[PDB]
């Protein structure tokens, strides 16, 4: 599925990301902006061999199992297929572990180097929330 903005802030709301950690909810918008294109079937290769899957990008080095990952670890329990859900259920609740984490969002290097600093209440704006 790919989401309409204020569609997916909606729906991220809904799952309680506005002010998780403190991040408002322009930030996760931002990150699943530059992340996806708000598109939850979204997969990319990273360098050391793992992939990232879904709205958020969530890394099968640490996160999730894709059965390809060698030495890595599955700390949200969960298949990286299920991040690729039109459903973002799974992608929110393995989000909030990441963030809660200890280094925030700056976890998703699209968000530290894209979001962080600007003016992320535009990814908001105009939405009926
Ligand atoms: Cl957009
Ligand atoms: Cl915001
Ligand atoms: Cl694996
Ligand atoms: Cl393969
Ligand atoms: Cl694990
Ligand atoms: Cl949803
Ligand atoms: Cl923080
Ligand atoms: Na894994």
């Amino acid at each position: 599925k790919v989401f309409g903005r204020c569609e997916l802030a909606a729906a991220m709301k809904r799952h309680g990301l506005d002010n998780y950690r403190g991040y408002s909810l322009g930030n996760w918008v931002c990150a699943a902006k530059f992340e996806s294109n708000f598109n939850t079937q979204a997969t990319n290769r990273n360098t050391d061999g793992s992939t990232d899957y879904g709205i958020l990008q969530i890394n099968s080095r640490w996160w999730c199992n894709d059965g390809r990952t060698p030495g890595s670890r599955n700390l949200c329990n969960i298949p990286c297929s299920a991040l690729l859900s039109s459903d973002i259920t799974a992608s929110v609740n393995c989000a909030k572990k990441i963030v809660s984490d200890g280094n925030g969002m700056n976890a998703w290097v699209a968000w530290r180097n894209r979001c962080k600093g600007t003016d992320v209440q535009a990814w908001i704006r105009g939405c009926r929330l």
